Formats: structure tokens, C-alpha cells, sequence
């Protein structure tokens, strides 16, 4: 399964995203400049499911797991589906730290 995989900073109020893969460079079109720093949503646009978006929200807000399947737009414009799953990577007094994403392309 090919993959993609980004961490995002929970300890910063919007999850800036602080580490990505080669392969979610590649995908997407984005450079660390732009990509770094910034909460993932910027792959959003026109055709993604609000309420698969609010699904995230939520799971990342209640501190929980979570998949979905949204629809993202690479730098140039043209669209791709994305598989994505969350997990929240918790310190040991049970706090949110960090939380993980692997991305995968799905359009088959
Ligand atoms: C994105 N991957 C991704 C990876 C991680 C680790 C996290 C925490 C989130 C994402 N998102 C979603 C985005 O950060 C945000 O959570 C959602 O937009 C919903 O919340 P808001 O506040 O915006 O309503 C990812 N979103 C994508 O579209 N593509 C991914 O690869």
C-alpha cells in the first residue's frame, strides 16, 4: 500500500503539521515551505465532503482515532481522493501530544 504519513502538533491550537514524508511531498505537490507549520486543511477545497471534514474535527477535538475519505487538491489544482486515518499520539498523564496521519491515494 502505497503511503504518506505526516505528524501534526497537538500542543499548538490548529495541529501545524511538523513532519511529512517524502511521499506526501511528492503526492501533493507541496514543499516543506509550504507545508510545514500549516494545519493539513489547505489540501481542502470545492468538492470535499463537509461532513466527512467535521468527522476529523470532532475526533480531533474528543482526542480519538478517526478515518475518512476526502477528496483533496494537489498544488496544481487537480483533485485526488485521500484515505486518511488519524491517531492520537498521547503523553503518559493520558494528554494529546501529537497526532499522526498516513494518507493514502485511493483513486484507484
Ligand atoms: C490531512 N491530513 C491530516 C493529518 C493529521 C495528523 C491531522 C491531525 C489532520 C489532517 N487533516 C485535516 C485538517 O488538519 C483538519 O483536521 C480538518 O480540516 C478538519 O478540521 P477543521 O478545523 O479544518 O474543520 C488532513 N486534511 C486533509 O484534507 N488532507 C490530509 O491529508
Amino acid at each position: 500500500l502505497r503511503h504518506t504519513f505526516v505528524v501534526a502538533d497537538a500542543t499548538l491550537p490548529d495541529c501545524p503539521l511538523v513532519y511529512a514524508s517524502e511521499g506526501f511531498y511528492a503526492m501533493t505537490g507541496y514543499g516543506p515551505d509550504e507545508v510545514l507549520g500549516h494545519n493539513c486543511r489547505f489540501l481542502q477545497g470545492e468538492g470535499t465532503d463537509p461532513k466527512e471534514v467535521q468527522k476529523i474535527r470532532d475526533a480531533i477535538k474528543k482526542g480519538e482515532a478517526c478515518s475518512v475519505r476526502l477528496l483533496n487538491y494537489r498544488k496544481d489544482g487537480t483533485p485526488f481522493w485521500n484515505l486518511l486515518t488519524v491517531t492520537p499520539i498521547k503523553t503518559p498523564d493520558g494528554r494529546v501530544s501529537k497526532f499522526v496521519g498516513v494518507q493514502v491515494d485511493v483513486t484507484s
